[PDB]
């Protein structure tokens, strides 16, 4: 029965009722999006970390990477990182600039790859922030049509605005269900992506460590 | 029909629905300006990050960035970044302090820079914020100036009051009306801006790098 | 006629009342104190940094500033910064020591004249916030020494309770009255504090600039 | 009787409750699981706070650290810590480096395990926010298969609507009844949890100290 | 009469009433003591500031400071931070050491003493947050024990359900009554916390300036 409302209604109440409806699909065609994206990452992550911290040396891994055309993730971090210092060692500079410059171009690797991961994330957050305002306006449209209504009829009945009033709420509720979906998922994948960068920054640092060792 | 209603309601009510239809109105007029200028910024971004990781030297770069008088956004940022480094240089002074130099100047050019793109973002913020309860405090005024009128009548016919409750809600709709626009686009331009300033951010890095490398 | 409503309500109400009266008269009492301390600011920024790029020496500029007893800003930040760099070179030390104190004491002058200048705005934030919710509770009460008086009378005509129910929105709407004139303007300073600092921040890293080149 | 009317509603208000109900049920154990965490972080934190600032010397420490394989919290982030300064002192490198070293290896310890205290903190903040409008959702699904309703009946008696409208309110109340202990959670555990990253992180400075001087 | 209301209420909406009352008295305990622990710190602050900056040499500040038991905030902050300069000094370590040793232990001393100034900010933000809420649960189960109970009178008088209504916005105004005076004292010590903290920063920066000048 309810389909039978949305479909009689204000010309304004309908435009709402699409505007939030296309909020709750795109909505959910980015939870999808940002879930693959932040499971790849998950793992590939513990793939690499884990050979990494494996026995095999720095030279050998690289060796892999750079024959490796689908780098991805921390693999592409590690690559540029170590592809400045092989580049510096080359030129003969002071270890104390080789270890800088390497943790610099892969401070420029943590934070060219966030942005990549956080692919719509900020999407989801306007969503779930105006759908349930424009959810409301849609609301109050309906209210007031109703009582802009109520004057001209002769006999002001509960029965005469009900039909009108009902048209409000569907908004509300369509609001509300545009905006939950996507406040559940600025919530789980700004964490999710906060422990991707926390991981790989961790890594870097650990990265850094062993090539300042194996300098000295 | 509802122009009418804005026609014929009280001086305060009347106020209120103007002071929020120019908020609406200058919204827009900043949400185009703030358009422009972002495209503006991406555009020339890649035009020049383009041609700076082109085979051509810096020396030739800085040559075309001088001679152009049109100098704009990451072309303006590196001409003042690189002037210091060339001045610096001509003073004979130590490698370590050129770079230093070279990348103070041009914090003091992604910040100088960074103030101009965002020009209105911090007025669509307030529009948006503050628009819906100015709607708000209209609508009060209007519940208000029913009320008040009911008092006054022989016969307390829902139809009295009716005619008043809706110029009370049409406020609260334009409200949100001025504000919902105004809130996805401080919510889309402090993205675009933050994109554009981690864009020149790690182009400033990669650069610097660069001039390390060329000195030793 | 409004005037009336105010005058003849249940004490508590009137107490809400007096409360955002007064918060609302210090708001404006608050927006003309900040509107001049940032506008004196803006000015002398902008004479100061002209007569500092214009061609005179530091020497110069420290002399004449040493000279007013009107010192104010960016003039009594810059007088504090190169009275330590004066104060170290007299004692002979190594100018990377002289660069990095007379760089301390000049964030311990930008940090100390932020604070001054940001006089009330603090306030300003808590009216804005807290001012809305007074006039709730005062609405609230309104509405509930209605609802506890309907109970007493013969008959509940609409008209019995109306009369009670208005003298609820009053504080609502004045409520609402006191905190939107202190939430544009808890946006406006807040802006505009930002951009002083800025500029004031700006103007001392290229200050930093001219003294360690005049070193070298 | 209340469970009565929960008992007797519309599919989709009672699935609304379940969420609502499940989200209770699943906030008190996670707040729960962040007490007992942060009682063991705080106890275990003043055992070993208290041995390291006893006259026992570093090496002693951490023998009895290396012994023990249930190390947990700040006892494993100095093991790790000092592991660090060990592995490079045999390395025969600079002091300067020695000290970088094991203060890099350490804020990875301090970071790697303010992770695993928090570990349902981030639920709590998501439950306490969305819990409430997953109510209100419901409410107004509620409000909305009344007058739905109303329009049907041949008389519109208040009793008529009455039974539909509780209903509505249930899902409120229960909305903020899964709201409300958790954001008295992620308000008191956000606190709990920055306590003991300072405890420990001003705990690590004040373990830095000692081993500069130990050098010299 | 109000008195009487909350006295014959359902047993919830008591529940809620007194959960309310003792957070408004906990408020009002906790303001107290952070005005009290603010002011005595903002008094001491001056006193030694003064003295500091009056003639007295460092050594004779050192000296007094020794010998009272009484050291509270910037007197025991430098205490603490001369103590590791004298402690540093005594074992021939250099100059650059000395400082940046002396500068650690003061910033482990700013922020072991502005956690026990905000000894219950933390609880006012709470109180002032959450205390609108439970007392809109109150209110919901009062709306919703009235609705309930109209279904089984005979007669639905308005005057039936008023007695009912009313027991409900007592305890949102409870609930904005506990709230309101936390969210003006969370703002007004937040704001007194980040005074403080500003004011001893800044002295201890002046501070470290004299040592490094009193080296050399």
């Amino acid at each position: 029965h309810i389909s039978d409302l949305i479909l009689q209604a204000s010309p304004v109440v309908q435009l709402v009722m699409l505007i939030l409806l296309l909020a709750s699909i795109f909505s959910w065609y980015l939870i999808a999006k940002l879930h693959m994206s932040y499971k790849k990452a998950r793992q590939d992550d513990e793939h690499f970390q884990k050979m990494f911290w494996s026995g095999a040396e720095l030279n050998t891994l690289y060796n892999n990477a750079q024959l490796n055309s689908k780098r991805s993730g921390l693999e592409d971090i590690f690559y540029q990182g170590l592809s400045e210092f092989f580049k510096l060692k080359k030129r003969q500079a002071p270890t104390s600039q080789m270890i800088e410059g390497t943790e610099r171009i892969l401070r420029v690797g943590l934070s060219r790859d966030q942005g990549s991961l956080e692919y719509g994330l900020g999407t989801l957050a306007s969503i779930g922030s105006v759908a349930p305002y424009i959810g409301l306006f849609g609301t109050v449209w309906g209210i007031m049509n109703a009582f802009i209504g109520l004057a001209a009829v002769d006999q002001v009945t509960l029965a005469t605005v009900a039909p009108g009033i009902a048209e409000a709420l569907i908004a509300t509720a369509i609001g509300l269900f545009a905006a939950i979906p996507a406040v559940l998922a600025f919530n789980h994948f700004t964490a999710k992506s906060e422990s991707v960068y926390s991981d790989r920054a961790l890594f870097a640092e650990e990265m850094i460590a062993l090539l300042q060792r194996q300098s000295v």
